[PDB]
């Protein structure tokens, strides 16, 4: 664990840290410091990573408290899977009304990475079930899955599968817009609607391709981002990371 600390990984970078790895941060309002993985590039950008998928090592079917507190494994090398914790993500993303960007980074099973950036990304408090909000989609070749997607299933698919303004759901705390339980169905925690167009906490399907035949109920419950790949393609790696918004300004 590195010595420099701050409010987030950008503060850490601003204080002269140059190496990606594990650092303590202590956002405003946090009761105690906590470890994070910071990705620090050669241009002084320090991203605070809150989700990582890369190998299927961690089961993302976790309950409300586990999603609140965080689960999985932090590593200095950035080679482990984790969910940082909704309370931590709330504390970082809302502190001092600092505008953060979210970057979603996806890797397919062929070694291509794509990104989707969201401006002014926030996660609300537990009293509002950790609601996700953003101001606008700021671009990227992965496309805007959080806007919802037309799967050709129902006329209202886009309304059913958008993510801005969705509360967080787990199997034991359903806050979705579905008469069923999206989190229980898929076995994940996420900002579910009815249910999703972008869902990075799904099941780790080896090799990417899966199908309705994969499960008895034919769930599209993989690690999906429908504006980049079919619902029947599950990413090999994902990263969800945040940075003060100005670090995006060219
Ligand atoms: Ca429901």
């Amino acid at each position: 664990i590195h010595d420099i600390t701050g409010k987030d990984c950008q503060d850490i970078a601003n204080k002269g840290a140059k190496q990606s790895g594990l650092y303590f941060i202590k956002p405003l309002k946090a009761n105690q410091q906590f470890l994070v993985y910071c990705e620090i590039d050669g241009s002084g950008n320090g991203w605070t990573v809150f989700q990582k998928r890369l190998d299927g090592s961690v089961d993302f079917k976790k309950n409300w408290i586990q999603y609140k507190e965080g689960f999985g494994h932090l590593s200095p090398t950035g080679t482990t899977e984790f969910w940082l914790g909704n309370e931590k993500i709330h504390l970082i993303s809302t502190q001092s009304a600092i505008p953060y960007a979210l970057r979603v980074e996806l890797e397919d099973w062929n070694g291509r990475t794509s990104t989707a950036d969201y401006a002014m990304f926030k996660v609300g408090p537990e009293a509002d079930k950790y609601r996700l909000t953003y101001a606008y989609f700021a671009g990227g070749d992965a496309g805007d899955a959080f806007d919802g997607f037309d799967f050709g299933d129902d006329p209202s698919d886009k309304f059913f599968t958008s993510h801005n303004g969705m509360q967080f759901s787990t199997w034991d705390n359903d806050n979705d817009k579905f008469e069923g339980n999206c989190a229980e169905q898929d076995g994940s925690g996420w900002w579910m609607n009815k249910c999703h167009a972008g869902h990075l906490n799904g099941v780790y399907y080896q090799g990417g391709t899966y199908s309705k035949a994969s499960t008895p109920n034919g769930y599209d419950n993989g690690i999906i981002w429908a504006t980049w790949k079919t619902r029947w393609y599950s990413m090999k790696k994902t990263t969800m990371k945040i940075i003060p918004f100005n670090r995006l300004t060219i």
